[PDB]
């Protein structure tokens, strides 16, 4: 069916945790094994979310070569991106080290540092201009450069110094600040914008290493982003924009990750940023 009525179809006969289970029932399971080692166990944010074998990102490092970390990549849409939980406190060097390796442009953060009273991820960026980072464990120094706040999010430019070479990058920090502590937004108005933002920043371009994006567990708030930039960029590349089917598309990027999309609710929320999406491309 096409989306808006399929959309419809859903809400007038209530039936969004049936559609929802179905996909939970039908998705890829495939081994984490590297992910439940012992010696990895401080390195997982959640022990029910881990990244499979055949799709983590691996550290450059024969020590540990682990991080909680996905490469999703998406062959007809021509886009790929790292999926990642937020960072604890004994893994923020390894985060900017898979930033460093693996060419990024742009991270996208989906979540404050505190959310509901607890701890969501750790302070892992400069807040001030002239009090640095420095990551002793894998030898990177991080600068505040500038930050742009705005009223749903923030973008801050970041200097990332590799302290074995002395080579520096520009990192584009885009943080979504505005995602209610319970449930998903009413409207997907500022989303779209925020996500509209990140692509005019070259992030998502082929020109660079794919965009990290995360959340806390990084497969709620970071599926949707990622299965709604993908699907409104189908509707432009097909002659047949609702052939798009956006429950097909889940399930091909939970074989490689696994849980995008948390609740009925956010699967809703996906529904309704497409649909407003493709009118606003036109
Ligand atoms: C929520 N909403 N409803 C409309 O009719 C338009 C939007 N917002 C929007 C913002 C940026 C890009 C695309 C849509
Ligand atoms: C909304 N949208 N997004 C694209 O990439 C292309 C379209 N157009 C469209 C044409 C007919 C039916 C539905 C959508």
């Amino acid at each position: 069916m096409e989306m808006e009525k399929e959309f419809e179809q859903i809400d007038k006969s209530g039936s969004w945790a049936a559609i929802y289970q179905d996909i939970r029932h039908e998705a890829s399971d495939f081994p984490s094994r590297v992910a439940k080692l012992p010696k990895n166990k401080n390195r997982n944010r959640y022990r029910d979310v881990s990244p499979f074998d055949h799709s983590r990102i691996k550290l450059h490092q024969e020590d540990n070569d682990y991080i909680n970390a996905s490469l999703i990549k998406m062959e007809e849409a021509q886009r790929s991106y790292i999926l990642t939980q937020g960072p604890l406190p004994n893994t923020v060097g390894h985060f900017w080290e898979m930033v460093w390796e693996q060419k990024s442009r742009g991270v996208v953060m989906l979540n404050r540092v505190m959310e509901k009273g607890s701890l969501k991820c750790a302070q892992y960026w400069p807040q001030k201009e002239e009090k640095e980072m420095i990551f002793e464990d894998t030898n990177l120094k991080l600068t505040l450069i500038s930050e742009d706040i705005k009223s749903y999010y923030t973008v801050r430019q970041l200097e990332l110094e590799n302290l074995t070479t002395q080579e520096t990058r520009e990192i584009l920090h885009f943080h979504y600040t505005t995602w209610p502590d319970f449930g998903v937004p009413e409207s997907p108005a500022s989303f779209l914008n925020f996500l509209f933002k990140v692509r005019e920043s070259g992030s998502l371009s082929p020109e660079h290493g794919p965009v990290v994006v995360h959340c806390s567990a990084g497969i709620g708030r970071s599926g949707t982003f990622c299965l709604a930039d993908t699907c409104l960029l189908l509707m432009d590349k097909r002659k047949d924009p609702s052939s798009v089917d956006i429950k097909k598309v889940l399930l091909e990027m939970r074989k490689f990750r696994m849980g995008l999309i948390q609740t009925a609710d956010q699967l809703r929320f996906s529904y309704l940023a497409v649909i407003e999406g493709a009118k606003f491309i036109m």
